[PDB]
């Protein structure tokens, strides 16, 4: 079938949508080439769709049901508790979109009546109507980039009212929370901090007698999923025991929602119907590594590949196995490529086999080697430093409502750009404009959180370990690609930043508190008569886990 089909109707913007950065003195600081930054429009809303608009093929095999099996064995062990209308409702974030039927997200978590009382016929809908496609909203997501050597269509949500989304998270939120767990193991990404992630990608590296990897690039995988695929995901999630009423609503949100359904733009005008992923629902992150998983496990036996170690993150994948040789390799990959082809998972990129782990890419990052004081070797997880440093400059200059730097700074705090330029820039600003103690949220794995920027440090050890306020001696190919970065977006160089956390610093220390602390940890790198840094009081009194549990992009998450 095709993935989409379209009235004519435009996709519309519900307001006014910016697309230059701002010549700002507080961002012109951090980069000065401004007119290399950009954000998506709504005006590029036709090219994408041109580009996830297509027919999609697909024939199975005895391998991707042989798979499908042993995938569904491990999902019956699962026991999955019903949501109370109240449960779900603490889920929603304060900032979620607003209802077409009088309320909105502030309600939903007030309980307020009528939010709430809506809310339960649309679920006594769920449990009567199994067939009439349920409406969706189709925008144009607004994203920050860095221009290329032209730039990037906006990707498009699409995404049903919040009275369905708060049912979805009745019937699934402990599904999509513990099931894609169950049934992958450490093969499930989700469940990682950076650590750990990269701990499972060296360990499974150097488990290998002579390793081999690759990361592969499913062209616009949302629009390949096809109504095929989104069944046998409930045939998965149908082998979980349920509560009479969700396996019910599991039925109905399959059929009337996830293969499908009506397209309505901000106006209120049809667009046009989807017969692929929807991007902005519950069960997005979860389906799409459930099926990813799937798909490449298959593939790696159709394609002869050897001792294939999955590593998946929704539609983002990685594969480490036993290397057969470099023309062997070669020849496998291409068969991997031409399955997963078959199983309606087409490449973007060609995928190329990688024998220097340091080069494979994973959730757009890899792993990368520094030293501690000790000069103890410490693998630690980076990424090329552009687009979270367009994002920063950009959120520096306009008020965003999920700072990304927050959280990349938390992702990413051991390494070398987000200690120099991130923890630096934000900070001298923080405490410029006396910021230091005011709550942001920020997102990790799709879910939105509150965080206060001075319990960073613990933060930063309790989830990298204090290594990561000593670490230096970045590798060569490191360097080479901050600097490359750097002088690209005209970003200040290392001697210029030094100088300026140099002051930072001692602009902490002088206030003591967890201020001061701070100073100490984050920019200790700064001095070159250094301070010996013990474990932090209450480092050990933080509960991260929730923090990695499961995916929820475009899934309306809000841990509170
Ligand atoms: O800025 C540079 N080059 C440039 C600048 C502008 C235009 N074109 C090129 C530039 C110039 C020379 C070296 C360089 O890399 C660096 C910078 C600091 C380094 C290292 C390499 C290292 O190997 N080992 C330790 N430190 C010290 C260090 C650290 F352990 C942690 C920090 F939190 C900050 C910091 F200092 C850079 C880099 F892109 F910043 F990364
Ligand atoms: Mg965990
Ligand atoms: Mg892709």
């Amino acid at each position: 079938s095709m993935s989409y089909t379209w009235t004519g109707a435009l996709i519309t913007p519900c307001a006014a949508e910016e697309s230059k950065l701002p010549i700002n003195p507080l961002s012109n600081s951090l980069l000065r080439h401004h007119n290399m930054v950009y954000a998506t429009t709504s005006r590029s809303a036709s090219l994408r769709q041109k580009k996830v608009t297509f027919d999609r093929l697909q024939v199975l095999d005895d391998h991707y049901r042989d798979v499908l099996k042993e995938m569904k064995a491990k999902a019956s062990t699962v026991k999955a508790k019903l949501l109370s209308i109240e449960e779900a409702c603490k889920l929603t974030p304060p900032h979620s979109a607003k209802s077409k039927f009088g309320y909105g997200a502030k309600d939903v978590r007030n309980l307020s009546s009528r939010a709430v009382n809506h809310i339960r016929s649309v679920w006594e809908d769920l449990l009567e109507d199994t067939e009439t496609p349920i409406d969706t909203t189709i925008m144009a997501k607004s994203e920050v980039f860095c221009v290329q050597p032209g730039r990037k269509p906006a990707r498009l949500i699409v995404f049903p009212d919040l009275g369905v989304r708060v049912c979805e998270k009745m019937a699934l939120y402990d599904v999509v929370s513990t099931l894609p767990q169950a049934v992958m193991g450490s093969s499930y990404g989700f469940q990682y901090s950076p650590k750990q992630r990269v701990e499972f990608l060296v360990n499974t590296w150097k488990s290998k007698k002579c390793p081999m990897g690759f990361s592969y690039d499913t062209r616009c995988f949302d629009s390949t999923v096809t109504e095929s695929d989104i069944r046998v995901e409930e045939s998965i999630y149908q082998c979980c025991d349920l509560a009479p009423e969700a396996r019910q609503a599991i039925r109905s949100l399959t059929e009337r929602l996830y293969i499908g359904g009506p397209l309505t733009n901000s106006k209120g005008q049809n667009c046009g119907y989807r017969r692929c992923r929807a991007s902005g629902v519950l069960t997005t992150s979860c389906g799409n590594t459930l099926t990813c998983y799937l798909k490449a496990t298959a593939a790696c036996r159709a394609a002869k590949l050897q001792d294939c170690t999955m590593l998946v993150n929704g539609d983002d994948l990685v594969v480490i196995c036993e290397s057969a040789g470099t023309q062997e390799d070669a020849a496998a990959l291409r068969a991997f490529t031409e399955a997963m082809t078959r199983y309606s998972a087409p490449p973007g990129d060609p995928p190329q086999p990688e024998y220097d782990l340091e080069l494979i890419t994973s959730c757009s990052s890899n792993v990368s080697v520094a030293h501690d004081a000790s000069g103890k070797r410490v693998y630690y997880l980076t990424r090329d430093p552009t687009t979270p440093l367009a994002r920063a400059a950009w959120e520096t200059a306009r008020h965003t409502p999920i700072n990304s730097w927050l959280g990349n700074i938390i992702m990413y705090a051991p390494t070398l750009w987000a200690r120099m330029i991130l923890m630096t820039h934000f900070f001298s600003i923080l405490l410029a404009q006396e910021q230091l103690e005011k709550a942001l949220d920020c997102q990790i794995y799709g879910a939105c959180y509150s965080i206060e920027p001075l319990d960073l440090p613990q933060i930063i050890e309790r989830l990298h370990g204090l290594s990561a306020f000593t670490l230096h001696s970045y590798s060569p190919g490191e360097i080479n690609r901050v600097a490359s970065c750097l002088r690209k977006l005209g970003v200040p160089p290392l001697r210029t930043w030094r100088h300026r956390a140099r002051s930072v610093r001692a602009k902490l220390l002088s206030q003591g508190g967890r201020a001061a602390t701070c100073g100490r940890y984050l920019f200790n790198w700064a001095v070159r008569t250094k301070l010996k840094l013990t474990p932090i009081p209450a480092a050990s009194q933080l509960d991260l886990s929730g923090w990695f549990v499961a995916g929820y992009s475009g899934g309306d998450i809000y841990h509170s």
